[PDB]
């Protein structure tokens, strides 16, 4: 099953940020807080912002930043890509270790979904290879973060800005740099058609052997060039040598190497389950990489 | 539409490492008392067949290794209440939230923070099935690990984490130390009575599936709850009640569908099944979602 990371590291870094009548979410770490930078549209700037014009007009006694009913004072403003960073006056005393870090396709997440600073649920996303998520947003999200976490440190990823017509999500990492060819402005946009995340089936596969399930095993190998022509004849995302190598320990542990299980898979892709399952499921799961196989055991 | 838990930081405030001779496992600490489940004073011997009340009698305040982080937390009294053993420590939890301890009926929903050794590792949904296991994730050392939800600031805790069935369900018990379901806290095989589909929470995940788009499954039938409780009673789904037709009211209102027009679409999806259709990108009636949870997220 997917499994959020416990989410209270993060907790305690979010909180409100308004302009005008306009309130989403920041995040507060040492005495900067950041944001999506559309907090400073007004409903009709949304349809055609100017930015740095808007930004021009803009002070820091302009910026409510709250957590909870509490203002933490605004005592710089700059913009970076999309995102705005918000100094202020208050270092967080509840700081985690942080870094900033950018995905890749494949690869999942914790989302902290929260709404005027409050956090409201967590739940595990994978980035898709069309640069959207499927996550769950309403109203006011905008600001929230995803993020990973490694033995103590907090690896921010993702921070929320839009909805495209389809029902998948946006956003940019903490620098302010979108994934995907996406723009923080209400025009007609959609996300390009996805495809599957190969590595992440692997992984899977790998994690349904492991539990004893493996009637799909079959006497066959492959090359990766040969997988890779015909894994996109199934809209199947090729495989990169970083995902070889991601799934080198999961290959360790059956003693299945990658390339038999790509052979395995490519049987799967041209002939179907007929009727069978794996690890319950008839359908291929997709949206768990090799580490959240590891990190389930 | 995602298995979405409640965020976990008041209750990793509370997580704790509980030791008893070779035996660990996680505790709950809640102002100046650690809650825990009360194999951690066993033996692997003792697991076979254990009579606690004699087990604990055995046993002193300083048998007891409670570590919150680094620092111990010295045990200077205990009890036992039915299967939860409570340390009363000498210092009282600073990060104490507003809780309660709750019984949750089946069908009903709540987050796990599943913990390792006293330190948090993961946090996920799970319901209480019909026939009182829940489907849960848990390995060696998980016992202890809470389940619970929030409501405004509170914490209403209704599980403790206890053990594995050979089926690889999971058995636990409230925070009063009263198993859900007719188990017990020895190492010996036991079954769960067969389980049923919860019935008020998959009608509440198709609502939720018209509000996502996905209508593929409607139809112009309708049904009387008393026919639609004898097909689903025929598939092992639970009866739905007036009470339930009440609580989905709001989906209802807010699809403009009505209840018994949506048992309708699920009496011809249990007849006909979903001819190799997904809904919600499953291709099975999921059960785990109350209706409460989907006006939460929707
Ligand atoms: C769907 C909405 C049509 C209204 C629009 N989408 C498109 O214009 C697109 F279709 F081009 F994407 C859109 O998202 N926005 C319009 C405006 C901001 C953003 C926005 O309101 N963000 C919300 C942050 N609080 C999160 C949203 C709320 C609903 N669910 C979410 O996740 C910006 C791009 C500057
Ligand atoms: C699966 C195990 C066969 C070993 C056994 N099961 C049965 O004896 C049953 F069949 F009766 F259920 C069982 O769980 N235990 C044996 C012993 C305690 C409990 C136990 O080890 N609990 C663990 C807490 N740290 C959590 C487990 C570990 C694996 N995954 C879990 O969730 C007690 C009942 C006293």
């Amino acid at each position: 099953r997917k499994m959020a990371f416990p989410s209270g590291k993060v907790e305690s870094c979010m909180v409100q940020v308004t302009c005008g009548t306009t309130t989403l979410n920041g995040l507060w770490l040492d005495d900067v807080v950041y944001c999506p930078r559309h907090v400073i549209c007004t409903s009709e700037d949304m349809l055609n912002p100017n930015y740095e014009d808007l930004l021009i007009r803009k002070s820091n006694h302009n910026f409510l930043v709250q957590a909870g009913n509490v203002q933490l004072r605004v005592i710089g403003h700059s913009m970076q890509n999309c995102v705005l960073k918000l100094k202020v006056d208050t270092a967080n005393p509840k700081t985690p270790k942080y870094k900033f870090v950018r995905i890749q396709p494949g690869q999942t997440f914790s989302v902290l979904a929260c709404y005027n600073g409050s956090p409201s649920g967590v739940y595990q996303c994978a980035m898709r290879p069309n640069f959207t998520i499927k996550g769950s947003f309403l109203n006011g999200s905008c600001g929230s973060v995803g993020f990973n976490i490694d033995y103590d440190c907090v690896s921010f990823c993702y921070m929320h800005h839009m909805e495209l017509p389809t029902g998948v999500h946006a956003g940019t990492d903490l620098e302010g740099n979108f994934y995907g060819p996406f723009v923080d402005r209400q025009t007609a946009q959609a996300a390009g058609t996805d495809t599957t995340i190969t590595v992440n089936v692997l992984a899977w596969l790998y994690a349904a052997v492991i539990n004893g399930d493996r009637w799909f095993l079959n006497r066959f190998t492959t090359t990766l060039n040969d997988f890779n022509l015909v894994a996109m004849k199934y809209n199947y995302e090729p495989l990169t040598q970083d995902h070889v190598d991601i799934l080198g320990p999961l290959s360790a542990q059956t003693g299945i190497a990658v390339l038999d299980m790509c052979a395995s898979l490519k049987e799967l892709l041209q002939n179907g389950m007929n009727g069978r399952t794996i690890l319950g499921s008839a359908l291929l799961e997709d949206e768990f990489t090799p580490f959240d196989v590891v990190r389930q055991c």
